DNA sequence: GCTGATGCGTCGACGGATCC
DNA sequence: GGATCCGTCGATCGCATCAGC
């Protein structure tokens, strides 16, 4: 079935207006994404903070369009020492920025919350890297738990797992596939329990099917909405009263993932 | 400098078997 | 004998390096 994301809810459950708009996007090659007008879409979305995954670009090769973003002028980039890579771009300067826990994680502390963006390792075709993914999950959980700040956490990005059967179109046939193994699903559950965190989208839309953020380029999967929900905003419990909406920007092209957008009343 | 071949990381369609 | 379950296989894209001119 096709999916139509509901309209943006910009007011919190207690009636407060959103003050902060965060967008996350696995861009499948930043340079290619820019050529496919991805930055035009970012400008229309006008987030306060933009998190990017799979940049496949070292800082010295960032296209010139990226220094024409006056509303996203504080930019931090991390790559493995033309694969992987993540970026964080922000209207206001963060207080602190750090990298790692490999070019997969950026941590940025703001006035009232800590933002982590991640590009979680893929278990691989034939699960050849599943054990590494499980060891990585465990190290990542411990890292997030051990964050020194008492500030609440927003974790966003491509977490490379569809948590539950409702998070992908073909759950039965994919239970031995990267992104839907019982091992990866379990690690996501432990992340939520251990940190702790809530899945913003699922909190608001607990029974909504066919809501995905990734479609394989093969077999015209996106045209059929045969997809997976791999990209998330996970929030500390204390931020739920501030949660206004968690969006899936299904129509935004340029990658095999679509953007996701969070509105918080802070 | 530029193109194209190749390598690497990144599952839905399909055929067959089992169940009642 | 329709529904379901399971294992197999070809395949999109972006970026790298390499060979050639």
């Amino acid at each position: 079935a096709l999916y139509e994301d509901p309209p943006d809810q910009k007011t919190s459950p207690s009636g407060k207006p959103a003050t902060l708009k965060i967008c996350s996007w696995n861009v499948d090659g930043l340079r290619a994404w820019i050529k496919k007008k991805g930055l035009d879409w970012v400008k229309e979305e006008a987030p306060d903070i933009l998190c990017l995954q799979e940049t496949k670009c070292s800082e010295n090769k960032l296209p010139a369009e990226l220094q024409e973003l006056p509303g996203l002028s504080h930019q931090y980039w991390s790559a493995p020492s033309g694969y992987s890579g993540v970026g964080l771009l922000s209207r206001q300067a963060p207080l602190k920025v750090s990298y790692g826990i490999e070019g997969r994680v950026i941590v940025a502390e703001f006035d009232s919350f800590v933002l982590v963006t991640a590009y979680v390792p893929n278990a691989g075709r034939g699960l050849v890297r599943l054990e590494y993914r499980q060891r990585w999950d465990e190290a990542f959980r411990k890292f997030l738990k051990g964050l020194a700040s008492r500030k609440p956490l927003v974790l966003c990005g491509d977490l490379n797992v569809a948590h539950e059967e409702i998070d992908l179109r073909n759950p039965k046939g994919n239970k031995k596939n990267a992104g839907f193994t019982p091992q990866e699903r379990q690690g996501f559950g432990e992340l939520l329990q251990a940190v702790p965190l809530a899945d913003s989208f699922r909190h608001l839309y607990p029974n909504t099917p066919y809501a995905y953020t990734f479609w394989t380029y093969m077999m015209n999967a996106r045209s059929k909405n045969v997809g997976w929900r791999l990209d998330y905003f996970l929030l500390s419990h204390s931020l739920l009263p501030a949660l206004c909406d968690s969006k899936i920007r299904s129509k935004a092209l340029g990658s095999d993932h679509c953007p996701i957008t969070l509105y918080l009343a802070l």
